């Protein structure tokens, strides 16, 4: 399946959002991302 907001994670500063693929990991929506998913260490803290 393909993310729906059509996003790379990527921290959303409007209170502490997560717009992306880890929206999904994050909710338990998706518990897979084989995708792209380059370790940054601030997605380290809310998935992993």
């Amino acid at each position: 399946r393909l993310v729906e907001d059509g996003k790379y994670g990527a921290q959303d500063d409007v209170n502490g959002q997560w717009n992306g693929m880890v929206r999904e990991l994050i909710d338990h929506k998706a518990d897979l991302a084989v995708a792209p998913l380059a370790i940054t260490y601030v997605r380290e803290k809310v998935i992993d």
